[PDB]
DNA sequence: CGCGAGTCGCG
DNA sequence: CGCGAGTCGCG
């Protein structure tokens, strides 16, 4: 399993679904050649450039961090969502960063015991971070470039 | 992830590399969004949609498995494949061996320009045959999907 | 990872 | 004018 990056005073920490698809499988987060997680961090402006997965410690510099909602074992249901959200949270209640961005809408619905949750800015928090429910990048995510970028941007101006 | 080979088969799938988990089990095609299963279901060449715990089964349809070769590959790669590819199927030689990838042949098999469908190359009797992969992350529609494979399954009678 | 694309750059 | 190119971007 991949292992976390994290730190104080971040903007961002870019939580994913299962703690991997190889996009794990490398040691490296979103490491699979089919997501776009880093070009969509580039072009939504949340880098300069659009970094490799061998370089996600460098998202450290951007003030950016990565990590994942849940932590063992193809499925991924109720079960290991709301376990993960729970480690999740104390996580995020220690770096306490300015703002959480879970990849997934149903992940964060269950996860998070929340429901009938709509894509964007949630009013639900932990401590002062903000929660925020963005599109996944992974390639099997129907969403198209566009709306993926346009997601992320929001939440980069929206931290100003 | 084995082969599930065996002679007298009808066709052997080939895939090409089971690095998206679809070999993460130990089982041929075995991530959730992979349509191998249900396209040969719909296909024909099964009766049912068997399950990628089930893949040994494919032999009593007269089916086997097989593939090509961390996330990515080489051209070096492919070719080797190739190689070791044909060998079995010299070995078992059964009607019709399917690729699961224009490229992949293309590469594999030192062939250029090729197109969807019945080859004219062979190995021995054994027909080639290139099917669009199953693949969630392949783009193609289940529709084309199923016809591609259901020709190929005609074809064999 | 596998797919489409052949219009575009060149002598 | 005809020819060759398929790597490149995308979900």
């Amino acid at each position: 399993m991949v292992e976390d990056i994290l730190a104080p005073g971040l903007r961002v920490v870019f939580c994913g679904i299962n703690p991997g698809l190889s996009s794990a499988g490398t040691g490296f987060p979103f490491a699979h050649p089919a997501n776009r997680f880093w070009k969509v961090i580039y072009q939504a402006g949340f880098t300069d450039r659009q970094l490799k997965p061998q370089e996600a410690q460098h998202l450290l510099d951007y003030r950016c961090g990565v990590t994942k909602l849940v932590d063992r074992p193809n499925e991924v249901s109720k079960q290991e969502l709301h376990a993960g959200g729970r480690k999740l949270i104390e996580k995020i209640e220690d770096y306490q960063p300015q703002a959480l961005a879970i990849l997934g809408k149903q992940a964060y619905e269950q996860g998070f015991s929340q429901r009938g949750a709509q894509w964007g800015k949630q009013t639900l928090t932990i401590g002062s971070t903000q929660i925020w429910v963005l599109p996944n990048p992974s390639g099997l995510s129907r969403v198209s470039l566009e709306k993926l970028v346009e997601a992320y941007r929001e939440l980069d101006q929206a931290l100003v």
